[PDB]
């Protein structure tokens, strides 16, 4: 496995749905150690299990909106693992209000706040909190995008304005840690229920892409072999945005 | 001119070095009438002067970081305006701190939503008070962008993040007004000294370093950036929508100059 | 009119439905005064009526496979024109055989050769020819391109390429040529016949663009309005390329 | 490896020094079985060497000048392997003179011609002749751009048009052949000093200049583009398509540093 020896945090994991589920899965396949956040203390039990069979123990809580609680994971981290190899960004999160209809009427300040505090800010705060444990080890952070930052699309809305702002945020922490070993790259992941139908029916490969395909990804870019990428956002979506007028 | 009797609400006019004054001129020199508002009270005489100087009284306080005054300038101007056909956002601000050395060391939480709400929300925000003025009138709105959107800079740091999310706004805009008539465009537009230019750490260097490198070997100039939003906010560009135009003198598709 | 003074000339325009017409129409109620080209003699009567209905007279052959006709049109018009303000590439072929079903069916050497040829490589080769008469004065260069250089799109094929070589032409240009006072940019123009359909269903103006609007745009580009701006692809579709999933 | 079993025929290797050696060492580490083409006889004894200590005595002439000889590859490779999973384009070439000093002044229709068909449509002629052995088996394409392609760059002139035509390529191959499960992908490499970069004048100051500049602070190198590329030719890339991905320590992203 092209993981061996790397220790590896993963965000955003609740079911084996999740797309953080699938990287993890892809992780562990090619022999990283994994460790976990969940937001919420309800889920604990739930992520436990799901680690559990990841062969982690590792699991800690985080939500994203406290300074406190994202420090708390990398002093709790530090415990265990003498440095941090992989970083998982797969945390996104608006009001369910602002992600329906058009696009000002659904808009409200706040709405904005939290989708850009919770969604694009997390990428460098994390990266921050994380700096100690990953500088100078050849580590790597890989963050979940979507189309939305770089086209309009319906009922996405407020969310496109955030992943516009992270894939930023991935850009400038790549800038700003390549010189102390750290790369940063996006992924920016098909849909994964008739928006389904129309890109299957619309992409190079007519088919959805995976949680699997996407996590292929994510382990190779938190791989050495992805050495010489950073500040990338790779596209893991059937070859979709590059098609037009299918 | 090409604008002639269209009536344009121009923000972020703080002086005559301001990328809005530049559009404020090119505007009324093409038969605008021109409508402008301020942050503060402290800035009211400033600009109501400026303002008279294009022929216009009708000046509005707003400070976008309150959705009150947003909405209350367009019911203020609907009074003397029956529609709009411009809109000019050119507003941006960030702490200063956060706009120097390391990026991750400047940033902090409060900077990042701060930038991001006067920056980036701002856009629909006056988008949105401004649509039933605007819709079924073939009107225009038009946004300061700048490069760190889409490329990582030294010092500008988190406003980059914040001009990405702008750029995706404009897009969004367009795509949710289209149907009513009216148009959403960003202008990226080259270093320039202004005021807000300056709370960017080495500025000086910036500028200096875009002349020697860009196809026309010089910086761009309010005039310039000035005349593209005109354009952009007249009949001439109506085929054009959700668009970002670099007025940076060919600087970002330059490389290894 | 914001072209008064503007001495221009425009390759390709055939017929009032041109997209150069179009841009003619727009540039020559800005104040601009014409010259124009044309391929073949068969085509010299038509053009020289609509040149003569645009109040121009200045009307030459030119087949951009040619580097003889390409040098003999500037040497021809300097006899009028003290200098060119002006320049507007409005020319694209490809085999129609090679603009049909499967791309890589469809393609061969000799149409991609032809393509490549008539529809990229005359970018540089008439920037070029027209270079002494257009260096100093502030003049412009517009190119007229297509969704295909930067998207995959049934039926274009190998034309795709050709108006990618286009586009980069337009930068290397730009960089080339603006010390020396003339600005290049390129329009991606949207189609202008149920793919006419799908863009007005698809795009955020829910309509097809108009040469007069692709006109006016490339006025602007060529006027001294827009002597901040070059080697830019502006996009004239109504928003169609901005927007997915609609 | 994850490359375990796949056939993978590999373009442009002539020396240890090339990016297509790199790719083939990287392919060869995860299981891949590799062959080779050579563009002239005199080449031959060079490349099969090469090709021998990599367990390949599957080795072809191919200047992908001609039709003949491009189809000629695929008849010839048929005969030992019976489909085809891996296909890689790493060829390119323009006139010396048409890549120094001036763009305009330095172009010719000649040199034009011969970049466009030697660099670009190289790739759908490959694709084109290996379709029969590389459909239906999930197979995958890979073809190396620079950054050219995209921006204006001092020197590499008429072949920045060459690479944009094959960018567009691969993204009119990769939709032609998805629904036959053929992938097509490019890497935009940074430089590397390789004897076709030689031809590029000025290309040591290309070299120094990226590695003071990109995120990294150091150009990439032939094991990293390689590793890409086996990654790409691999099923763990199965959901990407029509992708451009940049291996240049991140210099496309950063500006003004
Ligand atoms: N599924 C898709 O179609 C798709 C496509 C592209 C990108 N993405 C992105 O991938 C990422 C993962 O989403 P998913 O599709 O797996 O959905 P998911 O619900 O499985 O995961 C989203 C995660 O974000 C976490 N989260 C929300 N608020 C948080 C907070 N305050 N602190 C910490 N964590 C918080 C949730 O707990 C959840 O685990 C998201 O960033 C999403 O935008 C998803
Ligand atoms: N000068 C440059 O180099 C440059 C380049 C590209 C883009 N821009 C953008 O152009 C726009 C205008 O900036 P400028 O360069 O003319 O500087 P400027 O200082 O003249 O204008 C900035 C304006 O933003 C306004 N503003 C700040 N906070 C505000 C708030 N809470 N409410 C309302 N208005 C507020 C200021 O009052 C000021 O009028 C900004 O979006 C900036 O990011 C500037
Ligand atoms: N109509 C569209 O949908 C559309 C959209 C985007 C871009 N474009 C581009 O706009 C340009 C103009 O095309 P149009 O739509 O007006 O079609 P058109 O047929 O009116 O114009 C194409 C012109 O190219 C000229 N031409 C062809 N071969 C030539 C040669 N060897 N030498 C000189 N001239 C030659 C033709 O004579 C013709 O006048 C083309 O480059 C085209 O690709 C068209
Ligand atoms: N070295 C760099 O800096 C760099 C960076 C990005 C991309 N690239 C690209 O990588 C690819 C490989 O180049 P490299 O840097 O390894 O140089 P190289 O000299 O090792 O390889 C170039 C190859 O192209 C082959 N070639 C040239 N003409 C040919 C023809 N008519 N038929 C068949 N083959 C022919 C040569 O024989 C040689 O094997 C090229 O496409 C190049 O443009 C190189």
């Amino acid at each position: 496995g092209f993981l061996q020896g790397k220790k590896i945090l993963i965000t955003g994991m609740i079911s084996e749905r999740s797309i953080a589920y699938g990287i993890a899965k892809a992780c562990r396949e090619q022999g990283a150690e994994l460790a976990f956040t969940y937001v919420v203390d309800k889920l604990e039990e739930r992520v436990r299990k799901m680690a559990a069979e990841l062969d982690s123990e590792l699991v800690f809580r985080c939500d994203v909106a406290s300074d406190d609680e994202i420090n708390q994971v990398f002093a709790d981290l530090g415990k265990h693992w003498d440095g941090l190899d992989g970083l998982v960004h797969s945390i996104g999160f608006a009001p369910k209000e602002a992600l329906s209809g058009d696009f000002l009427d659904s808009i409200s300040r706040e709405a904005f706040n939290t989708a850009h505090e919770i969604s694009a800010y997390s990428l460098p705060a994390l990266a921050k909190a994380a700096r100690p444990m990953m500088r100078g080890r050849n580590s790597a952070i890989v963050a979940l995008s979507y189309l939305g930052a770089v086209r309009a699309i319906p009922n996405y809305n407020v969310m496109g304005m955030a992943k516009a702002s992270l894939e930023a945020g991935i850009r400038f922490t790549a800038a700003c840690l390549g010189k102390e070993g750290i790369r940063c790259n996006g992924i920016s992941a098909g849909p994964i229920g008739k928006l389904l139908g129309h890109v299957a029916a619309h992409n190079p490969l007519r088919r959805n892409v995976t949680i699997e395909e996407v996590g292929n990804t994510a382990a190779f870019l938190l791989s050495d072999l992805s050495s010489g990428i950073t500040g990338e956002i790779t596209y893991v979506d059937g070859g979709y945005s590059i098609n037009a007028l299918s």
